[PDB]
């Protein structure tokens, strides 16, 4: 069956631990959901040019810098590119009317803030960095608590994407260990 | 807080337990473990007490036996009865198992009497470890059983109240643990 195989425990909030023909796995659960994050994004961005946003039914307000404002005032037009909707209505307070579909919410304002963090910095082509930092922001990730089929649901996306082994930053993204090797651990 | 060995989370293969304590996943050799264990309590149990304390079935198991498992109901009632098994001939070569050590999970209480039946064919009190050993292999935990998560954590909570539960007979660890950073080290 799979290559990565099937969810079997999460481990210290940290990891997802799988069974795999012969072999467990440990995913670095954050690092993998990332990877997948930035890709799916990658895709859609290169395939429909935009991201699609979701009409938040429960417009979340929150309290913004100038300097966040600012972005959002120059960059109306990137932000709806990134699946991204907000309004700024006085007082230094912004409003997300709209996210991205690929990232199910979760504290939109994190999102929103470090979009507008890294749109700050243009002062194009900062495509991949933007995609990076919307990766870190989906359903997986920071928090834990996932179901047997949640991790199954990410590995097999995982079995679908095209870096899958690989952080934004190099390092791999699961650890696999054998029969062989495991029995090994237990070297008299 | 946590105990040492920490807790079940899966069972991995039909060989580890899988379990998390502080700040590390353990991975436990279950076989080797439970063997270990039940060695010690049994070893223990006959010194303290000259003999395994026995529990009686409330229907007693039936088997079909060869002669020289007969024979040796007959030769060795009272050596089986020191190591917690009670038997009855029955006729036809059938036996019934009447009683079985306290310390095991029954375990196919058949399986147990013939193969302590059978260490017993061998003989004619210096066979105690054998003995032992071939029973130990022999309770609730073993070969292709599939465990919960409770009868994995009893046998940890077991592990701790052992001694020499961390060595099987080779001078093997029975368990493993890796720490988060010894986790990311392999990262």
């Amino acid at each position: 069956l799979p290559p990565l195989g099937f969810a079997i425990a999460q481990l210290l909030g940290i990891y997802i631990l799988a069974q795999a023909e012969d072999s467990l796995l440990l995913i670095d659960m954050h690092a993998a959901a990332e990877r997948v994050n930035y890709e799916k994004m990658k895709r859609q961005r290169q395939e429909n040019g935009n991201l699609q946003s979701q009409h938040l039914l429960i417009p979340v307000t929150f309290a913004a810098s100038h300097e966040e404002c600012a972005a959002l005032a120059d960059h109306a037009e990137t932000l709806a590119g990134f699946g991204l909707e907000l309004s700024d209505m006085g007082g230094n307070t912004l409003a997300v009317r709209a996210a991205p579909v690929m990232l199910g919410k979760s504290d939109v304002v994190s999102l929103a803030r470090d979009v507008l963090g890294e749109l700050a910095q243009v002062g194009a082509s900062h495509e991949n960095r933007i995609l990076a930092t919307m990766s870190c922001h989906g359903s997986i990730r920071a928090g834990r608590r996932l179901t047997l089929p949640e991790m199954n649901a990410l590995l097999r996306d995982m079995e679908n994407t095209p870096r899958s082994n690989q952080c934004n930053h190099g390092r791999p993204t699961w650890v696999k260990l054998t029969l062989k090797e495991l029995d090994t651990l237990f070297l008299r």
